[PDB]
């Protein structure tokens, strides 16, 4: 039900499809670790200098009552929370979330 | 010493490592050798597979017993340099055309 998780993907296939054309900085996706089902990792297409279109990881953490976390400084009761708060603010991300990856 | 295009203690893996780091785009590229085998080049080209995203291709570089290289049996040169002059001006071939070195 969300077009910016994929879940069966490793992070060098976040990347390859991350870094393709379509997609922007601000572009990311939310995906399944392959070895610890149930922990996720969210992946930004992020632009630096004197190199360019680089792809940002981060561990979205579990909560002991379900939840999530990439900052301990701020829970979210699921994926969704956690990406609509990251959207409307990068709050310690390389950036703001945009659109999803486009497959 | 090696031209800008050639590394030498270069892995397909680490060939890899550095075509999709920061700074390369579509043609960007790298000719190396084998580490197992004296004398047996590779291309890697940064471009992007339909159905896959961002990949580097790998060429296989054939030799020309008695000098010559050639990825294709339809166009051979005397050296990989004219090799390398040609995929630059005509993709012939390949993904694309080769533009510039990986930049690391």
């Amino acid at each position: 039900p969300e077009p910016w998780f994929f879940k069966n993907l490793s992070r060098k296939d976040a990347e390859r499809q991350l870094l393709a054309p379509g997609n922007t900085h601000g572009s990311f996706l939310i995906r399944e670790s392959e070895s610890t089902a149930g922990s996720f990792s969210l992946s930004v297409r992020d632009f630096d200098q004197n190199q360019g279109e680089v792809v940002k990881h981060y561990k979205i953490r579990n909560l002991d009552n379900g939840g999530f976390y990439i900052s301990p400084r701020i829970t979210f009761p699921g994926l969704h929370e956690l990406v609509r708060h990251y959207t409307n603010a990068s709050d310690g991300l390389c950036t703001r979330l945009s659109r999803p990856c486009q497959t």
